[PDB]
DNA sequence: AGCCACATCCCGGCACTCGAAGTCCCCAACTTGGATGATTTCTTCCAGTCCTGGTAA
């Protein structure tokens, strides 16, 4: 089903490393993809963690995004 | 060696004591024997309603 897979391929455009909408769903615009900052000895942060991505956009997609973003 | 600034130092001076009875010492502080049985601990029915999405067809 090229249509089902096409709808799934489209979700890739909004995979991100950092989520600009987290505290408030009203924020509108582009995604953010950045490598973790250099480690600071006195601070707990993403600097000590491996690279991972997530997904946010329409409520409807949830299932269709799972093929490539898992 | 002679001259000047700044430290303190000791005598004359000053002010206070201050109303107005005493109130007992010393050493000791208990051993033993037992704390109960038999029975039972509730049942009927019920457990609100409405407002407060973003995104794309």
């Amino acid at each position: 089903d090229e249509g089902h897979i096409t709808n799934c391929l489209h979700t890739v455009r909004w995979l991100h490393t950092h989520n600009l909408k987290y505290p408030d769903a009203r924020v509108s615009g582009e995604r953010l993809i950045i490598n973790a900052p250099p480690l600071i000895p006195g601070v707990i942060s993403s600097a000590g963690l491996p690279m991972r991505m997530g997904w946010a956009h329409d409520s409807s997609d949830i299932n269709l995004a799972k093929l490539f973003g898992t």
